């Protein structure tokens, strides 16, 4: 019924208490979205981004989402039915009516990306916290969700030669690209320090080009996908390849 | 120092409204504003306002050949008020300031950030605003319709904001996503029909098969409604074809 109620009459202690007691979570979520939709195909959903990594996920990256059909509880195993890069979301979907699992899912993915973009726009510690905690899942989304590849990739961030102590997003890298520069460059390292000290790196340093760092297999997985598919038309080259 | 260099946190709404009025010599309160700062190579401050009513520069022709609107400052000195000549012209109605530290691949960066902040400002006004949102579309909706035609890169986001009367909508307009929401089971298309008046438009004979399908149909009542709707007719709207009933 919580998700049946009006979303001009519900306050956030309502949403937080619901989340906290349904999901057994003492963390304040970073964000939530209550959406009802709407006419012929018919459903309500509340989706939450946890304030911290769920314990079950702290040891194996892949409940999440509780399905109700017609206000009856089916399973809390509906996370299994959405793209797995979204397994960190917690929430409900209550559907009246596969070719519905399909369009329910498209709508969930849309709303979750929109939630993240909103959180990024606000910026601050909270966006930083979000990428710190869940950014690995986005990086997986970039490869695995072909249709949303460009929007998800616009959220992920990496260390680079120039970003120093903080990470850069890809769009900032683009805006920072020198007059002659055609491509986005990256290089693998054991970590920040070893990576920037790679003598690979001297021709690009001579050109004053930035280079992103790939510091873990998931970075490699994500970036190599961008080499194939490009990012916003830009080539993405591994400095130790061709 | 100037308002755009002060931290937004100490400022009140009235501080922003008084600045808008004094600077642009405008009488009515703005409908909305956003103050942002970008820090890096890269460095600029901006405050962007949606006016309360049509600027006088725009009250004769839809477009002012001079494109005033946005005042450029460099290192806090006023340069000129023609910075809007480089932003998409569908945003000519915005009034605001940019103060930069520094067709360049750079002015281009500032322009892009402005368009994105302007869209997010409108989308916020749509989500929060109810009466203010309808006021915004009644005054500046024509510009958004032109944006849908002319702004290739932002076409879908702008398209999501525009509203039209339909058969089922009543004395209120519907947006496209709400139309999509209301589509029948095997309805695949968004339909529209050139009308003369909101009343006369649904009286059309050419509507019989569609009404016999109980499909909604949006009304085009001017060449602007008409060019807007026809541009969706070519690269679709969120994957939907948009068909003229003729």
């Amino acid at each position: 019924p919580i998700w049946k109620q009006d979303e001009k009459s519900l306050t956030e202690n309502d949403y937080y208490s619901f989340y906290k007691n349904t999901f057994k979570a003492y963390d304040d979520p970073l964000a939530y979205v209550h959406f009802n939709v709407e006419g012929q195909i018919s459903f309500n959903s509340i989706l939450y981004i946890p304030g911290s990594l769920p314990w079950e996920l702290s040891k194996n990256m892949f409940r999440g989402i509780r399905l109700y059909v017609k206000r009856v509880f089916i399973n809390d195993k509906f996370s299994e039915s959405i793209p797995r890069w979204l397994t960190f979301l917690r929430g409900i979907v209550d559907s009246e009516n596969s070719k519905m699992l399909s369009i329910i899912n498209k709508r969930i993915v849309l709303k979750s990306i929109s939630m993240m973009k909103g959180l990024k726009e606000t910026g601050g510690d909270k966006w930083t916290k979000f990428l710190n905690t869940f950014g690995k899942y986005l990086k997986i989304g970039v490869v695995e969700d072909k249709e949303n590849q460009e929007e998800i990739a616009s959220l992920v961030e990496f260390y680079s030669i120039n970003s120093g102590d903080k990470k850069t997003d890809l769009d900032s890298y683009i805006e920072n690209m020198k007059e002659d520069q055609k491509c986005i460059y990256y290089i693998s390292g054991e970590n920040k320090k070893t990576a920037q000290n790679s003598p690979s790196l001297e021709k690009l340093k001579a050109l004053n080009y930035d280079v992103l760092f790939s510091l873990e297999p998931i970075d490699e997985f994500c970036l190599s996908s961008l080499t194939v598919n490009k990012y916003k038309g830009y080539e993405v080259l591994d400095v130790n390849k061709a």
